[PDB]
């Protein structure tokens, strides 16, 4: 039961936080605490200077379509941010000798070995949707696919977005399913791929113009305590008093910063699963696959790899970003090694990032679900990655369920897309 | 409204997939005859043996391009005979008469595609962005009342559309949806190759399994010359015998059903008069000279001919080749094999293998309206009608059709199980109004 203009403290300044906060701005009187000195989280783009100008590349947060992430574009598009097509072109390259296979075509022995394999997996992807709760793993093993499949094709081509780290395996089946039936991943094409002109900060960059002094950066939150007349935040060295307050923060920070007598709240968000990465970058030349190059996606393989015991060694992934059509004039190489095994020169890297990436196996997604046990308690709510389905759609509409339980209602009804994702990113949150 | 029964004596006139598809399931409750004017079955599906090095091949010189997600009840009707499926994807190399004046949907390469690349890029936006949210409207129409230039509709638009409309097509007349969707659903990009399949063997091997179920029903050049409903029946004419049938199915084009039909009755004309259709001319031949040079890799390969003159476009040439070397199971072939459809320049003869002419349908908005008008006639004088006319573009819709006709006549669609293939079905019955 919330009265309008409440005092309303969201914590933490990535894409859902900043999103709640700018439209729960509206209606209540918000404060936005981000530990961070700058709006987005994983939503990074880096400035680089080149003899085009400056240029600001996206080192997390990338990728999204007009069809996937209906509400990021109207966003966008209600931002005058234009979008550009950067197709998920991929390149796999193992320690033999032309043991390579790619998106764009049917060269390298490995594609030669798999052929059959990737034919016969996108049939059963795009038949799978029609007539749930298993890993790929599982599926693959089920379904006679080779371990080569497994550890040389779909490892691989999965690390895109969780992460060469990641127990990817493990991850959910229709994650992986819904990625090949919708065209984002595939071995026979380049996947239908936007993104947003001068990086993805471009929208945060406007939310936080918009919100102006309501946003406070460089303030990390170091506890969250209700209290009988409301909830109390405290922050650089300050106590703030709340009606309310949204977290916007990863379960584990969220768990951190809470301080209440409950074990309920150890219980919901204790043990979330998670997946480092550290994201390159750099400017290093030799990370480009000689045979590779035009393809946006480079996976490489190092020397001692052996098939018997394939989860043991593990690969890196690079962006080739001078691919894109906007770096197209630009004369130094623009290259982003996610978790490089291999050591990248230091005198070619430009910065490190270092995040943590929530796990998608079916577990994970059941945990999820399960937070509407704790939602609008001691007037506490959560919004984020970890409340919500993968991807930035699903973390920014996350941030907006929340804001239309806080009366200011999903902006966009008139976009019949955005409102289904809405619609179902609130039946998936417990709201 | 109608009533009809078992063992009726059917006749299905015209022998490509649709006719074919419903003579099968017909046969299983019905006496059933099934005619064809020509040598084999499947009419535009047609697989032309080609002697290899490798091996001896049979090339689909028409209707090639499927896919489990668009063709469900094709795709399971080749599963339940055992027939393989291979991904052949859509990648397009489009050349123009300038020096490098070309673009391609797997790089950004090319003079063409530095000038149009912003344009491709907010046609798929705009595309994508069009089945969420009039109806009636051709696409170029809508390229016009959406700013984009003469150079993107005849350079890029008209050369993509070109893949399976035919080089000779008033593409840029055909509706909106059509072209929306092809883009939406990833059949046709500027920035990725298609998602398609071809069939093991050639698209002729689910044919050829039909034929053989049929046997002696199947009655291969043997031209029906008239159909003539009675009082008792209906009446039909053919190879200088004349047939008597409870029930006839027309699986042939309109412009032919009404040729071949023959009553009193002016509506019949009304229906099946002004049906436009756009003739094409498949060459299939080991001419390499027709390859582009900075082509290859690309399996569809426009050509645009020396005195282009973008002002004059309208009237202006195109011809497109399949380079089948390309595809995944012809890649040892030594041999080239290659497809050029509406050759504008001479062909070498000594290097072609075969030609083979057909008439497309035309897709404007107005030609769709005429499809679904169908409706009307469907089941009086005891007459019924299915094909590529009665239905939804694509080989999908001319089968499904058969099956449409066929459950009205007691044999219910086959693969009620298969929830896309029972959406199609019902799709399609809801459009043809049966
Ligand atoms: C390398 C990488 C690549 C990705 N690529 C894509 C992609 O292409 N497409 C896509 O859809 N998704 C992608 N993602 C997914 C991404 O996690 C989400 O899209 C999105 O960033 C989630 O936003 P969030 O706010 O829920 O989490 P975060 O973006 O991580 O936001 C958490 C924020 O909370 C702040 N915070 C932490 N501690 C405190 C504290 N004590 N007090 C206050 N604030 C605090 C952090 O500084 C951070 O700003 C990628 C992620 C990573 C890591
Ligand atoms: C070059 C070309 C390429 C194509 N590629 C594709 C593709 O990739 N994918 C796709 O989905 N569709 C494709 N199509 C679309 C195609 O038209 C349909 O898929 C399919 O032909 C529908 O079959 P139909 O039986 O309705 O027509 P048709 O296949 O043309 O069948 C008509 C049949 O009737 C016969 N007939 C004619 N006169 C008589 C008579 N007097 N008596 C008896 N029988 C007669 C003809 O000989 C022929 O066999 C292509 C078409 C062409 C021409
Ligand atoms: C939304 C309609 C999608 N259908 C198609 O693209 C057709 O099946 C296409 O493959 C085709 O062959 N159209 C008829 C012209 C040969
Ligand atoms: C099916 C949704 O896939 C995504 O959006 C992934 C998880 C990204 C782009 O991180
Ligand atoms: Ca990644
Ligand atoms: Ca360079
Ligand atoms: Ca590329
Ligand atoms: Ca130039
Ligand atoms: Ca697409």
């Amino acid at each position: 039961v919330v009265e309008a203009k409440s005092r309303i403290a969201v914590v933490g300044g990535g894409g859902s936080g900043s999103v709640a906060a700018w439209l729960l701005a509206r209606r209540h009187d918000v404060t936005l605490f981000e530990a961070d000195e700058y709006l987005g989280g994983h939503a990074y783009s880096h400035p680089v200077e080149t003899d085009q100008g400056t240029l600001h590349v996206d080192m997390g947060v990338e990728h999204f379509n007009e069809k996937l992430s209906p509400n990021l574009f109207r966003l966008l598009t209600d931002f005058g941010i234009g979008t550009y097509v950067a197709p998920s072109s991929v390149h796999v390259d193992f320690p033999g000798e032309q043991q390579s296979w790619n998106n764009l075509d049917f060269l390298g022995e490995l594609r030669e070995e798999l052929h059959e394999e990737f034919d016969r997996f996108h049939q059963e992807m795009n038949q799978l949707p029609t007539s749930k709760q298993m890993s790929i793993g599982e599926y693959l093993d089920k379904h006679g696919y080779s371990k080569s499949f497994k550890y040389k094709a779909m490892n691989p081509i999965l690390s895109i977005y969780s992460g060469c780290h990641a127990p990817s395996l493990d991850y959910n089946l229709m994650y992986v399913a819904l990625s090949f039936s919708m065209n984002l991943l595939s071995f026979f094409s380049a996947g239908y791929w936007r993104k947003a002109q001068g990086g993805i900060h471009s929208y945060l960059a406007r939310i936080e113009s918009d919100l102006g002094e309501r946003v406070r950066l460089n303030t990390p939150v170091e506890a969250v305590v209700p209290t009988q007349s409301g909830v109390t935040v405290l922050a650089g060295g300050q106590e703030h008093h709340f009606d309310q307050v949204v977290f916007a923060t990863h379960a584990d920070v969220t768990l951190r910063l809470l301080r209440t007598s409950d074990q309920q709240y150890r219980d919901l968000l204790g043990d979330f699963a998670y997946v480092p990465v550290e994201s390159v970058l750099h400017q290093d030349e030799s990370w480009l696959s000689p045979a590779g190059g035009g393809a946006y996606c480079q996976f490489r393989m190092p020397e001692g790899f052996e098939l018997a015991r394939a989860e043991e060694q593990m690969g890196s992934l690079t962006r080739n970003c001078n691919v894109l059509h906007p770096y197209r004039k630009v004369s130094s190489p623009i290259l982003i090694t996610f978790d490089p095994q291999e050591d990248v020169d230091p005198e070619r890297v430009i910065v490190r990032r270092e995040w943590k990436l929530p796990q998608l196996r079916p577990v994970d997604v059941r945990r999820k679900k399960r937070l509407h046990e704790i939602q609008g308690l001691n007037g506490l709510w959560f919004c984020g990655t970890d409340t919500s389905v993968t991807g930035h759609e699903g973390a920014i509409v996350s941030g907006m369920v929340i804001a239309d339980r806080l009366g200011v209602p999903h902006p966009f009804p008139d976009d019949a897309p955005a409102a289904a994702q809405f619609r179902g990113i609130k039946e998936f949150m417990g709201v």
